[PDB]
């Protein structure tokens, strides 16, 4: 029969092994499917790990998530539509859960769907090569269980290795001369590490706003944040300032774009993260910045030069699970044969109208409604449900006004359930209080 | 012609082209040679970063040093033969510099050399493959000026890549529970991070020795060190503890075999490296620990199941840069044809023979001229100046004897130049003293 090969079992790769259980459950014939993960267990960025910078094989660690992470938006936006709230957890709960609980959510669908079996753990991919003859690909992978480096074929490669987890980590004039840690926020793990210490993060998007507020919340004795271009602007606590963008450091003291200097202990770089495929030869390679529309993936998926070679989960994040799914789905129609793809020239013209309206958008709801309007596309092909884009993208609305109303305090909000209707019940303690992250303290 | 392929611009990498160009300066022909580096410049472990994890293309940070890190050993025992610290400085200076000081001794040998042109800098190797017909090596890398991958072939591949970059990490029980920086000493770059602070060591070589030293040194509040065999043993100063191994930490605590117990702020372990070559298939790649003599290595460089695969300086070091000039010159000489490679079963049956000798070496001593005497055999096979081995042992010896009698004291100490024979003055600071680690401050 025909092989799959599905790199990472975070929830981009867990959707994609759903995505072919569902239909084998209801009598489709299948592929083999071989997923290498490089972790030790599935649930890719949700899985914690105290590990930075480099695993104990050698690897790049891949974990990004730190120490009293909770859903940044409402988990109602990115409910699965196959396996509810409601059917996992059979109660309702906050809208904003700790990573532990949605990572029980995670793998309580897989765990359902019985997938495990397809994943190969502690397993890192090396290289890919494809041959045109065959139509094969050949994947190189080293298996750190038994220390062995071997390669298998396989008629598809579904790319699902995530792009928030290599850094991108801009130097400032005289990091090498301040006493301070110097850090990305992929290191950061605990916020205790800089109680009673004056902070500055540089960024202004969603890792500058909850580590920032991570160090609020723990206490540590000053937040300094500053900006490239655009500030972040919400009304921030009495010990925190926002600041343009930082000029350079020298051993203690950190001096900004308006002349202003602040003495700071360390300095978090939330400087964002690279698409970096380091395993993939420049005739696969894509090539983009963090956006919600990169080119040459046709329906956001396909690499147009070959698109036996998918990308999953590789735009840029307003919805997240239920959009990685209506990938998986379109993905798994088309490597089953039900849907066919177009000629390259007619993929590319396509893409390029996406990328047009894209370069359009200005305002969040204009960004998270072209989102939705992909994500629409994708589940009117496949047997995904049809579930209320409209409601969801209200829902992003509504939270995006509570963080303008309060930015310490929109994650005790509670939202409505788009796949069931239930509406989410305040949680028992408001979040700067609630200082423990565990699964046992939320439930 | 032929073309050679170096992995690395460190030390060995450097050597190794030094080798060739010492030949080519005496009316040798050579060979094309192409060394990729993937740092910005050259001088390999020897160049410092503040950066920690991942460089800015992704790849792993290769530092592992730290600032204000000088020289451990006598600056004597690792000489040039060839390029004389007399000739280089003009004057005597302190038997132990400053990272800078020597970075600039490496540099100046192969500024005058004119090797530079031969680099390839901001270059990753990705992989290696060998043609059995061709008898070539195909080496693809990451060019990371262009962010293009391209393959060239080589007729032998050295590996200069190092084996003190990738960590050794392990989990002790509630390192995901603890509020304090946990790191390696890959991580460890201003001991100022941990000023006023009650920082944990865990080891028992040189990275514990010294980076307890720094923190010390540069006021931490107390140090406590943990060994899981075998104590450092040195009489340490007040404010520093050696303890048996830790068991496991809560969120403040860390707790030993003895069932003792320290408040601690932050963890480094000092727990050395891994020999990693992700870019190697199992049939080029070198396995082993970190020792004096590692099987599968041919004078402990050719790679016996292929032996135009070679490997610099993945010994463990007493000696330095003086065994990585006698193995470049060896494998400069075989790759010229001047010397031959006896048949695999030769080359096991001697690799065995070195081996059963190193099993045997139990004290300081015994190692140490077990390196000379390995050194010896390579210079006496090459135009390598044939130089005092035994005379660099008692220096060895001597210093192991000053590091016994003050463990803070040993780097004010002086030793004799066994090139030139002249003596090492006296610093104008105690290294205790000596806050300053520029090049500038030093001379
Ligand atoms: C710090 C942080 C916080 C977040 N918070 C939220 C949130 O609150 N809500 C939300 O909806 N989204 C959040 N996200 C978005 C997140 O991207 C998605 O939730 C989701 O994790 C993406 O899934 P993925 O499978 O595409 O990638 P990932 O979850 O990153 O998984 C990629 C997988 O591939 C594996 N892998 C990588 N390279 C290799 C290789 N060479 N070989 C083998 N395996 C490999 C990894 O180990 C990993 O398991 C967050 C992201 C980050 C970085
Ligand atoms: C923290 C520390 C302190 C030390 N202090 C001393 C001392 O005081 N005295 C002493 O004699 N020795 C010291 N050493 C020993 C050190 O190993 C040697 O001095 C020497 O640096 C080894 O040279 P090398 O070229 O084998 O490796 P390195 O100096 O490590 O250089 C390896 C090179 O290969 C490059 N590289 C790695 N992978 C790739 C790739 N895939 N593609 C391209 N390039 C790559 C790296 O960027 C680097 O330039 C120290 C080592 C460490 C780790
Ligand atoms: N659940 C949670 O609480 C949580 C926490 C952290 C992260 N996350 C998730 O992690 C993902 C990534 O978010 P992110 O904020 O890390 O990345 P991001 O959204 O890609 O934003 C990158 C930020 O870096 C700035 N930047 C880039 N280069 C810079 C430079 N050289 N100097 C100064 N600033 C620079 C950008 O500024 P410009 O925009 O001006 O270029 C932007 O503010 C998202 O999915 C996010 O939701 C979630
Ligand atoms: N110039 C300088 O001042 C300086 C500073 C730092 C490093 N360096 C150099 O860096 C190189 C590496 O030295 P290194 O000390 O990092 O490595 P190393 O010499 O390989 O020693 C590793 C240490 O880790 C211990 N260890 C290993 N696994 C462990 C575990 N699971 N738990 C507890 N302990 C464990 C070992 O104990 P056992 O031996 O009992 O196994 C040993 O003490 C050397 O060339 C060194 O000179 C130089
Ligand atoms: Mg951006
Ligand atoms: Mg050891």
């Amino acid at each position: 029969n025909t092989r799959v090969a599905i790199i990472g079992a975070g929830p981009c790769g867990l959707a994609q092994l759903r995505a072919f259980q569902s239909a084998a459950a209801k009598g489709a014939a299948i592929p083999e499917l071989v997923c290498f993960e490089k972790q030790s267990d599935w649930g890719g960025m949700w899985n914690y790990t105290w590990r930075t910078g480099v695993d104990e094989h050698g690897e790049p660690v891949h974990g990004s998530m730190y120490r009293y992470l909770w859903s940044n938006g409402p988990k109602e936006c990115l409910e699965f539509a196959d396996y509810t709230f409601d059917e996992h957890f059979g109660r309702p709960i906050g809208s904003y859960p700790p990573r532990e609980v949605l990572w029980d959510y995670i793998k309580g669908r897989v765990e359902k769907a019985g997938v495990r079996d397809y994943i190969r753990f502690n397993t890192a991919v090396r290289q890919v090569s494809y041959d045109e003859t065959s139509g094969l690909f050949s994947v190189t992978v080293q298996d750190h269980s038994n220390n062995r480096v071997y390669t298998e074929t396989f008629d598809y490669v579904v790319n699902a290795c995530g792009h928030f987890s290599t850094p991108n980590t801009p130097y400032f004039e005289g990091f090498e001369r301040f006493g301070g840690r110097v850090l990305h926020a992929h290191d950061f793990r605990d916020a205790l590490e800089f109680k009673d210490k004056d902070i500055l993060v540089v960024g202004s998007s969603y890792s500058a706003e909850d580590i920032g507020s991570q160090c609020y919340k723990y206490g540590a004795r000053s937040i300094t944040s500053c900006y490239r271009s655009a500030p972040m602007g919400y009304q921030w606590p009495q010990n925190w300032e926002e600041k343009p963008l930082l000029q350079r450091v020298d051993s203690d003291t950190a001096w900004f774009a308006d002349g202003s200097h602040k003495r700071i202990d360390a300095i978090i770089l939330c400087t964002g993260y690279q698409h970096h495929f380091p395993f993939l030869p420049d005739s696969l390679r894509l090539i983009t910045e963090n956006r919600l529309w990169p080119l040459k993936l046709y329906k956001g998926i396909f690499w147009e030069d070959n698109p036996k070679f998918l990308y999953l989960g590789m735009q840029d994040q307003w919805y997240s699970f239920n959009m990685f799914d209506a990938q998986a789905w379109y993905a798994r129609d088309v490597i089953l044969g039900r849907i066919s793809l177009p000629g390259k020239a007619e993929m590319q013209a396509e893409n390029q109208a996406w990328r047009e309206r894209e370069e359009k958008l200005q305002t969040a709801q204009e960004m998270f409604e072209f989102q939705g309007s992909y994500i629409q596309h994708l589940i009117d092909a496949t047997d995904y449900p049809s579930f209320d884009i409209q409601a969801v993208n209200e829902t992003f609305l509504a939270w995006k006004h509570d963080k303008y109303e309060d930015i310490m305090g929109y994650r005790n909000k509670c939202y409505r359930s788009l796949m069931t209707g239930t509406l989410a019940t305040p949680h028992h303690t408001p979040w700067l209080d609630a200082l423990d992250d565990s699964l046992e303290a939320y439930l």
